[PDB]
């Protein structure tokens, strides 16, 4: 009854994953198959989603809760169970959540908004400082902003990002880690000898990654400076429920999953909606006649920043179109039958495709590929579940303002100090980690003049 | 140092309780004069606190206890020392919580479900069968509801209020007497013989209440049928603690607050949710949908009530608007310094002005008038006392699971069932009897035809 794509004998489905553009090649099999595909490999099943219709039905937390991907449970060797690789069950879960939503509380938002200023600021001085003809890199000019950025606002740390012509060690590793968890998803016998070298490499990068959690702890207990920050809540904050504080292997979990969720698909969305707006040069003029006209002072106000409407809207639609954190899992906490069509035992599971869910016809007209951020005129105007980038419901993300306040921010300040050439005609080019960015997106930007 | 509203000489801030709106007006005030302003009467104060920062201490029940408002002190005349009425020190009020909570646990809602249906058939029946063009009286009918719905369930009592015309009798009586109540609010006087009438009105409505009760208790003395409700409870129901049972004066009171208590504020709710769907389509076509998707059976089953997650969080944005019983009152246990700047005397009186707490843009952003029940789509990010409709602590809302499985199930019944037209683009208009309800508040139910 199913569909299911193309088979490799013995091996289902699993070969269709040896890829370095895995989400991509599922969301081919979707356009092929439809709303709902089976995928196997030996010794397991799921289910990609693509269509509203079945996706409300997952997203009804009674009925299924997150579940681990192969892609999170290879995060988990080194994000352990920190907020975005724990079961729900786990008690540290629900204790780090209450703990940490505080952290991204309205009057925890305003108190970061200096400090994303304080990078906005060394992004928009980088790009001023180029000579004639001198290009951007964008992905990576990004990156440097969205790690600096929860660096400094998470953990009063300065990866100091603008300093280094190279990505900062942390990111090598961090990428290398996430390529390798990506990789590994094709792998029939992860334990064959074969992949030894692969797993050396990667306690390799797990090891920069927590020298540098290391580092960020050792700072905090050091400092004679009073920070109230992500750090302090991981620290000193207690769970209402439980009343009990994080204990330090989970805070050193959190710590790692905050800096890599924190800017990786940041990084990703400003890099898209960047590559959206050169390549839709009257939505660039629309966006950058708004920033113009609401970013009047030197730098931006937090008010002025969520006065932005169109600049987000264009990062809504940059989301709809590649959301970059491209899927996420579920389980059945019960048998039920999905969609009056698929019954499904307790404990099957499910994936939800979301850039498929975001082409769904029946929600957003047969324009689908088109980037028109009118869309989100009102955004309440979209059904539920049917615009999904930051997940769902309790296991959603728990960052998703902070990561918008600071997209608005840099993308506002972008529109208000440079003009943009798509100097070289890009053809976009989708990198995946797991999650994704554009790969070799480059730009130049002129300058408006407009003094800081 | 604290701010003061206006002042009529000798009578100090009295006469800004001479309206038909004392709530309304309070809440310009507190608009006016922000998170703390002082309200005094010739022989009394009491401070009104608008904001999370101050309530959330008024809130710490080391510090504070529950204080009988004015209001409160002249609905005690016909509610007595029952668990509204009481002090938190009246032996009779620890008693009758113990011997009551076990009424609204799990197992008792399972149990007051199939009555609860059996009322909201009737609603669903009546619109059912008007005629073309015909209208719904909307907090008529949901006062007809909800008093149906704690008569039977609590008490196997049929108030009938759906083969009714004109309110019934209680309703009246009962509406008369808190009106009467909110009006004595304003009285430097309340013993000048203008008010001869007014007391004797009063003493009438309190004996057409108490006859009620009276009936209420013939008829279960008078039984052949084994019931297992809240008042089998009341009559036979042991505290753990005393080892006592209630007394029949004791029990009178019990069943005069919970006809009132457990009626009138979940019409308000529901009147206030009906107003903000039909004002807010987007919201409607999301609960709708919902409803459809869980409502699958002619009959809700209690276990799709629980699943109707969206209904529930414009239930709980509806409460974060115009919460329907309005204030709280608090004492201070001892000397104590509230927010590190206004210093407390043992004794001294504070008033929680729920509808301001809930637009503390501090909280919820600057965006508190707009209808967004996506507010509560991850509860955890609500912070520690921002959010209280059914009060705080011990002194909180003893109904509050029964008031919100009532209004899902009724509210999802009427979206599974009607589509609202909005024909008179009414213009909300607030009724004070000391709780809160929309006044002339019309629509017009379309059926989509589904049987029961
Ligand atoms: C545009 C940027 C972002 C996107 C697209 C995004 C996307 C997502 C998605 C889809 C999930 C759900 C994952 C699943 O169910 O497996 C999630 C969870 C999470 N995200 Fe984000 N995220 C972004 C930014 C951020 C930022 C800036 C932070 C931190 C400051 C953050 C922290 C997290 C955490 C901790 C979780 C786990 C929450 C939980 O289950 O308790 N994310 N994110
Ligand atoms: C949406 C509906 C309701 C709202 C907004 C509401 C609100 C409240 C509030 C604010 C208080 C505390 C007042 C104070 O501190 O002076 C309270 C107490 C109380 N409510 Fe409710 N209520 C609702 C429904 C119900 C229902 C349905 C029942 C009974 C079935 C009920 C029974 C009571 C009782 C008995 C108390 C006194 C509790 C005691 O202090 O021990 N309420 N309610
Ligand atoms: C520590 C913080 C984590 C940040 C990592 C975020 C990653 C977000 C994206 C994860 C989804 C990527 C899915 C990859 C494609 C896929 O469909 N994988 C399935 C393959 C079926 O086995 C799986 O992993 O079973
Ligand atoms: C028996 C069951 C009880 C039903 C009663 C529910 C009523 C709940 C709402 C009570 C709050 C009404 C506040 C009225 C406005 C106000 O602020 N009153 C102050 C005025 C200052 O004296 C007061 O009563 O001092």
């Amino acid at each position: 009854e199913m569909p299911q794509p193309k088979t490799f004998g013995e091996l289902k489905n699993l070969p269709l994953l040896n890829t370095d553009k895995p989400v991509q090649a599922l969301m081919k099999i979707a356009d092929e198959l439809g709303e709902i595909f089976k995928f196997e490999a030996p010794g397991r099943v799921t289910r990609y989603l693509s269509s509203q219709r079945l996706i409300k039905e997952a997203c009804d937390e009674s009925r299924f809760d997150k579940n681990l991907s192969q892609a999170l449970k290879f995060v988990r060797d080194f994000a352990g169970d920190g907020l975005f690789t724990s079961w729900t069950h786990e008690k540290n879960w629900k204790k780090a959540h209450n703990i940490l939503l505080p952290s991204f509380s309205q009057q925890a938002m305003k108190g970061y908004h200096a400090m994303m200023v304080d990078i906005a600021v060394q992004l928009v001085q980088k790009w001023e400082r180029l000579n004639a003809d001198e290009h951007i890199e964008v992905p990576e000019d990004m990156t440097r902003l969205t790690l600096d950025t929860i660096g400094l606002c998470g953990f009063n740390y300065r990866f100091n990002s603008f300093y280094r012509d190279q990505p900062h060690p942390f990111i090598t590793s961090m990428v290398r880690a996430l390529d390798e968890a990506m990789n590994k998803l094709q792998r029939a016998n992860p334990d064959d000898p074969a992949y030894d070298e692969n797993k050396r490499q990667f306690q390799e990068d797990i090891k920069v990654m927590n020298d540098l959690v290391d580092k960020i702890i050792a700072d905090r207990k050091a400092s004679g400076e009073q920070s109230d920050d992500l750090l302090t809540h991981m620290l000193n904050g207690k769970d209402p429920e439980t009343g009990e504080p994080l204990d330090d292997e989970n805070i050193r979990y959190q710590i790692i999953t905050f800096l890599i969720a924190g800017h990786e698909t940041t990084s990703g969305l400003l890099s898209f909606a960047l590559y959206f707006l050169v390549k839709n040069p009257h939505v660039l003029q629309k966006a950058a006649e708004e920033a113009a006209r609401v970013l009047v002072d030197p730098v931006p106000s937090y008010k002025q920043v969520k006065q932005l409407k169109y600049v987000g809207m264009v990062l809504n639609e940059a989301l709809r179109l590649w959301p970059t954190a491209p899927a996420f899992s579920l389980y059945a906490k019960e048998d039920t039958v999905l969609g009056g069509e698929y019954p499904l035992e307790k404990g099957d599971e499910l994936m939800v495709l979301i850039p498929q869910l975001h082409r769904d016809k029946t929600i957003w007209g047969d324009d689908v590929e088109e980037f028109r951020p009118e869309r989100f005129e009102n955004p309440s105007a979209i059904p539920q579940h049917a615009f999904k980038p930051f997940g769902n419901g309790q296991r959603a993300c728990i960052g998703q303002q902070f990561a918008l306040h600071e997209a608005t921010l840099v993308l506002g300040m972008m529109l208000k100090h440079f003009d943009f050439e798509d100097h070289t005609n890009y053809e976009l080019d989708i990198k995946e980690t797991l999650t994704l960015k554009p790969e070799g997106f480059v730009v130049k930007a002129k300058s408006k003049k407009i003094p800081l």
